[PDB]
């Protein structure tokens, strides 16, 4: 880990395909930091993440969303191996938390209501962070949330949203929306709520809740709680192999939420049916899941704040583009 002077005494924490993330001490302020190792010059597709993340998070500014402090790297593209991203120093992430940790509804409130906070900013960018999921989300020792990977992050773009059945798909299963396995490439805002939801549904359990083992596995882990969809939902589905799947699986009863999530609060159950809607044009959108009785007392649409510019969108030119998007931390 080469980190010059300016990082000193090292630690484990973190890690990646393409990358690690650790820990060490900051000198020029007076703090531990996280930093994290990115090798990825041998692959189009992960410099095309380390890119992605690179612009959107130096872009980006808001207390719920990790910021970059400092890249550290060589001076020349030829010399330039590694890029050493530099974050604040989180104490702990919600997947860690929920391994250990019982959440009391306070808790759960304040951590949906951050996530939602950081998601309206992220949405009002045109931007789809297509990754969120437990491990995602830093915490401080005082419950402050930031979400954090933007590898996986996209502009929006709603008009090329359309595939075939079973498309594969690059982001964590368990928090895939069920469009996905249907008809979807992930390219709708409402993919993000999807994932949001069953962070929720976690929280109040400590147990994930559609646990899929493989691709198709994870639809119907989706099914067994929702039930079947109606008839209009299915007739939103035109893609013929995709609504016949549906129409070929036996009929399923809506599991209660209330009977999953026994000591929850009704309103948060509310919301999270709203969350979890099989039909995405039906799902609710972030500023309304802000507005949602549950997080009232949170609730400040003046102190939720969007983003000033959104966005509008080989690996030879893609170390050239992350040579140039960190050359503002260099000296001279
Ligand atoms: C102590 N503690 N315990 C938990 C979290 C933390 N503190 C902490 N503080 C600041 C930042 C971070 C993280 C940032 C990133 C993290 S943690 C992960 C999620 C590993 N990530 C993706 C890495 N990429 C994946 C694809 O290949 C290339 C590498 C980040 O960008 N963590």
């Amino acid at each position: 880990f080469d980190v010059g002077p300016r990082y000193t005494n090292l630690s484990y924490i973190g890690e990646g395909a393409y990358g690690m993330v650790c820990s060490a001490y900051d000198n020029v302020n007076k703090v531990r930091v996280a930093i994290k190792k990115i090798s990825p010059f041998e692959h189009q597709t992960y410099c095309q993440r380390t890119l992605r993340e690179i612009k959107i998070l130096l872009r980006f500014r808001h207390e719920n969303i990790i910021g970059i402090n400092d890249i550290i790297r060589a001076p020349t593209i030829e010399q330039m191996k590694d890029v050493y991203i530099v974050q604040d120093l989180m104490e702990t992430d919600l997947y860690k938390l929920l391994k250990t940790q019982h959440l009391s509804n306070d808790h759960i409130c304040y951590f949906l209501y951050q996530i939602l906070r950081g998601l309206k900013y992220i949405h009002s960018a045109n931007v789809l962070h297509r990754d969120l999921k437990p491990s995602n989300l830093l915490l401080n020792t005082t419950c402050d949330l930031k979400i954090c990977d933007f590898g996986l992050a996209r502009v929006a773009d709603p008009d090329h949203d359309h595939t075939g059945f079973l498309t594969e798909y690059v982001a964590t299963r368990w928090y895939r929306a069920p469009e996905i396995m249907l008809n979807s490439k992930g390219y709708t805002k409402s993919i993000d709520i999807w994932s949001v939801g069953c962070i929720l549904a976690e929280m109040l359990s400590n147990r994930p809740i559609f646990p899929g083992k493989h691709y198709l596995d994870q639809l119907n882990h989706i099914l067994g709680i929702l039930g079947s969809p109606s008839q209009e939902d299915l007739n939103c589905i035109i893609n013929l192999k995709a609504r016949n799947y549906l129409l070929s699986l036996p009929h399923k009863n809506k599991v209660p939420w209330n009977r999953l999530f026994p000591n929850a609060d009704s309103k948060a159950l509310d919301l999270l049916d709203k969350m979890l809607t099989f039909n995405p044009h039906k799902r609710i959108e972030v500023e309304q899941a802000l507005a949602h009785p549950y997080l009232e007392q949170y609730y400040d649409p003046s102190d939720e704040p969007i983003a000033e510019a959104p966005f509008k969108f080989p690996k030879e030119k893609l170390k050239e583009l992350i040579f140039e998007e960190t050359a503002r931390f260099q000296p001279g």
